């Protein structure tokens, strides 16, 4: 019955806990690029700005968070609505396959309904999480589409040999996307289960996705950085 429907201290010391790894995360690598060659800094700079956006956006939930609004739903419904994670993802996901974007020849059409695909997704999201009443569940599933949608095309390139820059780089490629994949369906998951459906509470689904974007964000992009340092080195 709607349990937990508000931050607490809980959620906070969570919250700043992935504050602190997100921007360790983005200073480490910015002092790696300095020693890399310069073909490599584009990929590092993309994941410094995905690091350095994450942490200002969990910065933001953690000062914030304990105040408690804005909230959707009235009387025992009512539960804490909180939008700083897709202020985030709007701009983190389109860099996170951009990552592996870099790694193919996609043609910018394709690039181009990827990506809005990927923006689409988290538009519905945000939408659906201020939605009260069943109308929320229209957004959610076709948000779920869109998430079927950018994976299907970022999927095309292990198997079109046009769209490759080498055969080499497909098992790096297909592992490093499988991965995604399984992280971000969790995420429509966890908000099915909370912003959606009032089933867990409010700190279980910061704890939940702070998990999620600890391996979505600064883990992930060690894989992709070690990828493209051991191609560039053979
Ligand atoms: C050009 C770089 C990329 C774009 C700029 C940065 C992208 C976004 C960065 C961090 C996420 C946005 C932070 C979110 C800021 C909103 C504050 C908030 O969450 O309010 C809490 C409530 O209590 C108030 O209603
Ligand atoms: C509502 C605000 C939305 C903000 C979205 C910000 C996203 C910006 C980040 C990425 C956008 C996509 C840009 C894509 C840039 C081109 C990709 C590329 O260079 O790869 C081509 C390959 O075929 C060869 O390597
Ligand atoms: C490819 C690897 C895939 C990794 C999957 C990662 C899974 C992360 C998502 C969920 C993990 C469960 C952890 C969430 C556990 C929440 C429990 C909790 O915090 O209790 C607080 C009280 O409020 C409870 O009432
Ligand atoms: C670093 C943050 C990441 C990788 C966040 C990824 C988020 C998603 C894949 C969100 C997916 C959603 C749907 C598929 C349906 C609508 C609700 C969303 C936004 C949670
Ligand atoms: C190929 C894309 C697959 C799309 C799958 C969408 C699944 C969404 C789950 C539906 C949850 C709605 C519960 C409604 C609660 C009243
Ligand atoms: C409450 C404890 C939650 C622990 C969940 C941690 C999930 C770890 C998944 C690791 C798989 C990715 C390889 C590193
Ligand atoms: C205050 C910063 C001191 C320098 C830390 C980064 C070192 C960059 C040197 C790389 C040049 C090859
Ligand atoms: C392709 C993405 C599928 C996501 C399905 C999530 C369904 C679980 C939500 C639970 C709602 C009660
Ligand atoms: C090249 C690294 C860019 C890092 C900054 C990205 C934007 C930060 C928004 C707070
Ligand atoms: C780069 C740091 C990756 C951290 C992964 C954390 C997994 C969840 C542990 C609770």
């Amino acid at each position: 019955s709607n349990p937990n429907p508000f931050q607490t201290t809980l959620g906070t010391d969570a919250q700043w806990v992935v504050f602190a790894v997100m921007a360790l995360a983005a200073i480490v690598f910015s002092i790696a690029v300095q020693f890399r060659p310069l073909p490599l800094r584009l990929t590092y700079y993309v994941n410094i700005a995905i690091c350095t956006i994450a942490a200002t956006a969990y910065y933001a939930m953690a000062v914030n968070g304990g105040d408690n609004k804005p909230t959707a739903g009235t009387g025992a419904d009512e539960r804490q609505v909180i939008y700083a994670r897709y202020i985030d993802w709007v701009f983190t996901t389109p860099l996170l396959l951009l990552d592996l974007v870099l790694l193919t020849n996609m043609p910018a059409t394709m690039i181009a309904w990827i990506m809005g695909a990927d923006i689409a997704m988290i538009a519905f999201g945000i939408i659906g999480a201020f939605t009260v009443g069943s109308y929320k569940w229209f957004y959610f599933v076709v948000g779920c589409i869109m998430l079927a949608v950018l994976a299907w095309g970022m999927i095309n390139p292990i198997f079109k040999e046009e769209l490759q820059k080498h055969k080499e780089y497909t098992g790096a490629y297909t592992t490093l996307l499988i991965y995604l994949i399984v992280l971000w369906v969790i995420y429509p998951i966890v908000w099915g289960l909370g912003a959606g459906g009032h089933i867990i509470g409010v700190d279980v689904e910061i704890i939940a996705m702070g998990i999620l974007d600890l391996l979505a964000k600064p883990l992930y992009a060690i894989g992709v950085l070690i990828t493209v340092e051991v191609v560039y080195g053979k």
